[PDB]
């Protein structure tokens, strides 16, 4: 029926903003400073 990749690695940090995983609490930080711009779309939590 259906099948795909399970995810051997572990992504304890995800970026819902875009949808990418990060295996580093530090790396994600620098990345978090990317979706700052106030997109034309309404937020979700502030
Ligand atoms: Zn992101």
């Amino acid at each position: 029926g259906s099948s795909g990749s399970s995810g051997t690695g572990e992504k304890p940090y995800k970026c819902e903003k875009c949808g990418k995983g990060y295996n580093s609490k530090f790396n994600l930080d620098m990345h978090q400073k990317v979706h700052t711009g106030e997109r034309p779309s309404g937020p979700s939590s502030g």
